[PDB]
């Protein structure tokens, strides 16, 4: 009975939502996309939302919409998914990777500020695993230096920072990928407070078409989200508190269970927030545990327990090792060789939970 690290919470409502779209005959971008955009604005408190085919796509068009290109620099942690790094590079710009906090895996204001230059054109913090990054300090930096802040909120649907939802203000990009808090298999949405920026996003995700009858205004890509998938995201969005509460509950058990184990969970940031609990990451230091991270991952899999790796730092991947050979980021590297994500999803049962815990004990 294989127990994967994640499973989508698909029920009768997701199917019903698809049926209504299929029966209506309007299966691609239309009314469901509009509803999903209005709902994300309602959810966050922000004024505009542009639905897209993936959070990667949203990152691409957001950076593109800023006019980022050749010669421009973009600050981002290396501890994040490679999509962001790839979008900066593919646009012709230079990614400037900085280190993250050793226990929360989040980009600090200090690391960001030391890398700013006159070529910096965007700063991309990541709300890691469900927790929020230091927005006040990050936005201050953004306002002081005149640099746009584009928040990576792929793990943060349901996250709040100091009493305010991630995405309320500024620009934040969310993900509907299959193992994320809410899903439509693949999809995403860019929430922003700037109308001109929003208009550029709408046009860039749909061939650069626009009214000057629509015609190409400036070449764009094809990143529209079908209504079919948007209707699934809408049904999932309606269950967000319940799904997140089930994730939080399981995090607590893990937390409790970790007291008796040698594995070290990440630290909660110190500012006030609400954790979406997208992932439950543990560090596996060979010395402290007597088992390495890779060995534990392989061990757990023998027992039919799947684990995730979030993430093998971008700068340690082939293309990036070869392009930035002298780049060193200790906290990032230290964590990259030790982290792994244990099973965490809304439908996980205690048979599942407890099974994971009696496999870890076996191991330790
Ligand atoms: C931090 C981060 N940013 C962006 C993306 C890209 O999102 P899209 O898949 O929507 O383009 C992911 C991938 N998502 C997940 C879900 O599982 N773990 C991952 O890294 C991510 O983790």
């Amino acid at each position: 009975d294989f127990l994967p690290f994640s499973r989508p919470a698909m029920g009768a409502e997701e199917l019903a939502a698809v049926k209504t779209v299929l029966d209506s005959g309007w299966i691609t971008t239309g009314p469901k996309n509009q509803e999903l955009e209005a709902a994300f604005c309602r959810l966050t408190g922000n004024q505009y939302a542009v639905a897209v085919s993936s959070a990667t796509a949203g990152m691409h068009i957001a950076l593109m919409a800023l006019g980022i290109g050749e010669g421009d620099e973009v600050i981002t942690p290396s501890m994040t998914w490679v999509s962001t790094l790839n979008m900066i590079v593919l646009l012709g710009a230079n990614p400037v990777m900085v280190d993250v906090d050793r226990d929360t895996l989040m980009v600090t204001p200090e690391h960001i500020e030391a890398a700013i230059t006159p070529q910096t054109k965007a700063i991309i913090p990541v709300h890691y695993a469900g927790a929020p990054a230091d927005l006040d300090a990050i936005y201050a930096l953004g306002e002081r230096y005149g640099i746009p802040v584009i928040e990576d909120a792929a793990h943060a649907t349901g996250t709040s920072y100091k009493g305010r939802h991630i995405g309320a203000r500024g620009t934040a990009i969310f993900s509907f990928h299959a193992i994320k808090n809410i899903t439509c298999a693949e999809g995403g949405i860019v929430v922003t407070d700037n109308p001109q920026f929003a208009d550029k996003l709408r046009s860039l995700k749909f061939h650069g078409l626009g009214v000057d009858q629509a015609e190409v205004l400036a070449p764009g890509y094809k990143y529209n989200l079908p209504d079919l998938n948007a209707a699934i995201a809408l049904a999932q969005l309606q269950k967000l508190d319940a799904l997140n509460a089930r994730r939080a509950a399981i995090a607590a058990q893990y937390h409790q269970a970790m007291a008796d184990l040698p594995f070290q969970p990440l630290s909660l940031p110190s500012w006030e927030h609400i954790h979406a609990w997208h992932l439950f990451i543990i560090r596996v230091d060979e010395a402290r545990c007597g088992i390495t991270r890779d060995a534990l991952m392989a061990s757990l899999k023998t027992k039919g327990i799947g684990t995730g790796l979030h993430f093998r730092a971008a700068h340690t991947q082939k293309y990036y090792r070869e392009r930035f050979p002298t780049l060193t980021l200790p906290d990032t590297e230290w964590n990259s060789e030790r982290i792994c994500s244990l099973p965490l999803f809304p439908d996980m049962t205690e048979s599942d939970f407890d099974r994971v815990i009696t496999a870890l004990h076996q191991i330790a």
